[PDB]
């Protein structure tokens, strides 16, 4: 009745030995956590990263948020940290007529789900969300300014979210294109009820979230295997969310009661993330939540070797949806292959397998377009073109292995799945533009094998 909290997601308390290597640890808990989509990680009691900031010199531009269930919000779009904190505490204090920390978390949760489902209430809140910048930096130590001995100890921690993307078992650790959205941490300043709508990460990546300080962040998570179930429920109740969008900056997302999902047989788990704790989201695991009060979090995307095959599947799914890519998965694979001699050996082995599938798929595609009567061809360094100059006109995929052009429509490309979609000219007028021949690729494949042994 009213709100039934979902069951608790898994909570892990690794020893320092377990904890020291984030990638080994994540791989370890994966059979458990991937069944629940999210999990919480409590670091060893003495892992205590130093937090320090001047609340008067940190500025940011707030986003405003209406709180209505099923209402469309867009994924992306001046306070000091102090003036925001004052506004945030006053809001929670006045809303509940209580001291801001005496408000029970159970109560804030039940109240959140009441207020979002009521048309009459028009509660609006504000929050901060931006990548690390010079005007507002990471909450973790970074090199620059003389650091304290305590800060230096955490500079190279695997769990320092600045390091995670560039560590050795990370797969995005070598991507050329400056995907600032996916290897840089994001900073989040929350207040009571400010919420993150249901979503999955770009390219179905992992995310790792650290709550540096403040009141808890409440999470709901859904395991990856249930992603399409959830989408079907949402399509049915809010179809306006699923119309086509002109770019990445136009994704539509919404607040939705997890009990609604649970009624439709979608497994949902919850947690309250407190200061000093990590939440990890797994590939294609839907998640949402809201902040209990004034707080400060930091989060980053990442991709492990476990993720690589899912990344390929995600881009295929993006193609089916005519959804824009953040980067080319094939380009990332080939970039790594080209650096095989310095790859971690397990990484080399995993990349080799994805590359084999890529090559077999590419062979079949090239044979198909040849049979359609595309004969002329020319090598092309796709990686040099801005993304918006190499997207398939039909399905918006970022091209890299190959594409079709026609002199009839200068600058336009289709991927090889959409050869019929470029123009009315006969295919013999087309050119196949390709990055590699088979012969270019097999030394790269062999290098990976040698590195992998
Ligand atoms: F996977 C690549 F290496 F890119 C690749 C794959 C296939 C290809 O052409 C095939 C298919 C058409 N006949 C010759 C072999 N050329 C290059
Ligand atoms: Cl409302
Ligand atoms: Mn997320
Ligand atoms: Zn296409
Ligand atoms: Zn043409």
């Amino acid at each position: 009745s009213m709100f039934l909290p979902p069951p608790e997601c898994p909570v892990f308390e690794p020893s320092w030995e377990e904890f020291a290597d984030p990638f080994a640890f994540i791989h370890k808990i994966r059979p458990i956590a991937e069944q629940t989509g999210i999990c919480k990680v409590r670091p060893p009691p003495d892992w205590q990263p130093p937090f320090a900031c001047d609340v008067d010199k940190l500025h940011f531009t707030p986003r405003i948020q209406r709180l209505n269930e099923l209402e469309a919000q867009t994924r992306v779009k001046d306070y000091t940290l102090r003036t925001f904190g004052e506004m945030a505490d006053a809001f929670k204090s006045d809303y509940f007529n209580m001291p801001v920390h005496m408000v029970p978390t159970e109560l804030v949760e039940k109240e959140f789900w009441r207020l979002v489902s009521t048309i009459e209430e028009d509660v609006t809140v504000e929050y901060g969300a931006d990548i690390a910048s010079k005007e507002f930096g990471s909450g973790f130590p970074v090199r620059d300014i003389k650091l304290s001995p305590e800060e230096e100890e955490y500079l190279d921690s695997g769990w320092n979210l600045n390091n995670m993307p560039v560590m050795e078992q990370s797969v995005l650790a070598h991507i050329t294109a400056d995907i600032c959205g996916m290897k840089l941490p994001w900073l989040y300043v929350g207040m009571c009820f400010s919420s993150f709508c249901w979503h999955i990460e770009d390219h179905w990546s992992y995310s790792i979230n650290y709550l540096h300080w403040g009141e808890p962040k409440t999470w709901y998570g859904v395991p990856g295997y249930a992603a399409e179930q959830l989408e079907n429920v949402m399509k049915k109740l809010a179809p306006e969310l699923f119309v086509s969008q002109p770019d990445l900056l136009h994704q539509l997302v919404t607040i939705m009661n997890p009990n609604t999902l649970m009624t439709h047989e979608v497994p949902v788990y919850r947690t309250n993330q407190c200061a000093g704790e990590f939440v990890i989201t797994f590939p294609r695991a839907y998640h949402s939540g809201f902040n209990q009060g004034f707080n400060f979090a930091e989060a980053v995307n990442f991709c492990t070797v476990d993720w690589l095959p899912l990344g390929r599947q995600c881009v295929e799914h993006y193609r089916l949806l005519h959804r824009y890519c953040v980067f080319s998965h094939d380009e990332m694979i080939c970039k790594m292959a080209s650096k095989a001699d310095v790859l971690d050996v397990v990484v080399a082995s995993t990349v080799q397998k994805d590359m084999a599938i890529m090559i077999e798929d590419e062979k079949a595609l090239r044979e198909t377009v040849r049979k359609l009567g595309v004969i002329d061809s020319e090598r092309m360094d796709f990686e040099l073109l801005p993304d918006d100059e190499r997207q398939c006109v039909k399905c918006k995929t970022t091209c890299f292995m190959s594409a079709i052009s026609c002199s009839c429509k200068p600058g336009l490309l289709v991927c090889l799945h959409h050869v019929k979609e470029l123009c009315s000219c006969p295919p013999y007028k087309y050119k196949l533009r390709y990055r590699y021949t088979l012969d270019d690729l097999y030394p790269m494949m062999n290098a990976l094998k040698l590195r992998a042994e």
